C-alpha cells in the first residue's frame, strides 16, 4: 500500500469540508491540487452546480466526489413534496410528513383540504415557505396564496405544528438536526450525536436525555430517535433509484442534514432534509474524521455512526 492520492477544494465556504481537507493532508497521504487540476481521486466539489458531467473521463483515475447528483431532489421542499406524493409506499404511509402543497406563483387540493378542516373544526394555520430560497404563518387559504403571488418563487403551504413539546423551565419550542452519511455503496451512516437548536441557544442529545427521562416516562432512544430512524431510511431507499452512481464512471457519497420536529404527542415529523449542512462547533472534528473515514479511505485505503 502506501499510496498518495489527490483531491481539489471547489468548495471554499464549506466548514465541513475545509475540516474534512485539514485531515486529507493530515494523513500524509494526500496532495490537494489546483481548484480546476483534472487528475484528482477526489473532490469536495460546490454546493450548487457541481461539474458531474466531467467526472470518470480521465482514464485510470478513479473518481470520488462529495455530492451525488440528483439529490437535490430529496432537499428541495417542492421536490420533497412531489417525491412522497408519486411514492406508492410512502404517500399512503407518510404519517410523518406534514401535510403539504406546491404552487407556482396544484393550489387545487389545498382548499379542498382547507375547508374539510374548516367544516371539522379543527386546527387549520398553515406556512408558506420555498424550496430554493422569507414565510408567512397564517390561517386563512386567500391570507396565503395572494402572498405567495407577489413573492414569485414557487412556495409550498404546510400544515404547521400547531402542538409542539417544549423544553423547561424557559418554556421554548425547538427542532433536531440530525446528520446521515451515505457512502459510494449507499450504506446509511447515522451519526450518533444530533443536536436541539431553540428559540427565545442549542442542546446536545447528552442534555435532552436528561430531560426526557428526569421529567417524562421515556427515553430519547424509545421514542424519538427510533422514529428519526425509519424516516432516514425511507427517504434515502426511495431516492436510491434516481441518484444510484451503480452504472457511472465516478463515486460519490454525500453528507445529508435531517431537520425533525416533535409535538406533545412526542410524535417526530420531518421539517426537511439539508443537502450541504454545517455542523455544530464540538462536532466538526468527529463528525469530518467519520467520513474520511467511511466515506473516502472505503475506497482510498490507507496505511495500518449507526448503520440504518
Ligand atoms: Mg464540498
Ligand atoms: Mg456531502
Amino acid at each position: 500500500g502506501s499510496f498518495t492520492y489527490t483531491f481539489v477544494v471547489r468548495d471554499e465556504n464549506s466548514t465541513v469540508y475545509a475540516e474534512v481537507a485539514k485531515i486529507l493532508l493530515a494523513s500524509g497521504q494526500w496532495k490537494r491540487l489546483k481548484r480546476d487540476n483534472p487528475k484528482f481521486n477526489l473532490m469536495l466539489g460546490e454546493r450548487n452546480r457541481l461539474p458531474f458531467g466531467r467526472l470518470g473521463h480521465e482514464p485510470g483515475l478513479v473518481q470520488l466526489v462529495n455530492y451525488y447528483r440528483g439529490a437535490d431532489k430529496l432537499c428541495r421542499k417542492a421536490s420533497l413534496v412531489k417525491l412522497i406524493k408519486t411514492s406508492p409506499e410512502l404517500t399512503e404511509t407518510c404519517t410523518w410528513f406534514p401535510e403539504s402543497y406546491v404552487i407556482y406563483p396544484e393550489r387545487e387540493e389545498f382548499r379542498s383540504s382547507f375547508n374539510k378542516k374548516k367544516e371539522n373544526e379543527e386546527g387549520n394555520v398553515w406556512i408558506a415557505k420555498s424550496s430554493s430560497g422569507g414565510i408567512l404563518i397564517s390561517s386563512d387559504a386567500t391570507e396565503l396564496l395572494d402572498f405567495i403571488d407577489n413573492q414569485g418563487q414557487v412556495h409550498v403551504i404546510q400544515k404547521y405544528l400547531e402542538s409542539p413539546l417544549l423544553l423547561e423551565p424557559g418554556h421554548r419550542k425547538f427542532d433536531i438536526r440530525s446528520w446521515v452519511l451515505v457512502d459510494n455503496q449507499y450504506n446509511i451512516y447515522l451519526y450518533r450525536e444530533g443536536v436541539l437548536r431553540t428559540s427565545s441557544n442549542e442542546m446536545f442529545f447528552e442534555e435532552f436525555n436528561q430531560y426526557l427521562v428526569t421529567s417524562l416516562n421515556i427515553n430519547l432512544e424509545n421514542s424519538i430517535l427510533c422514529q428519526i430512524k425509519e424516516i432516514i431510511r425511507v427517504c434515502l431507499s426511495c431516492l436510491e433509484p434516481a441518484i444510484s452512481t451503480k452504472y457511472l464512471p465516478y463515486h460519490s457519497f454525500q453528507l445529508f442534514g435531517f431537520d425533525f420536529m416533535v409535538d406533545k404527542n412526542l410524535k417526530v415529523w420531518l421539517i426537511e432534509v439539508n443537502g450541504a449542512p454545517a455542523c455544530a462547533q464540538k462536532l466538526y472534528a468527529e463528525l469530518c474524521k467519520g467520513i474520511v473515514d467511511l466515506a473516502i479511505s472505503s475506497v482510498f485505503p490507507l496505511n495500518e455512526f449507526i448503520k440504518l
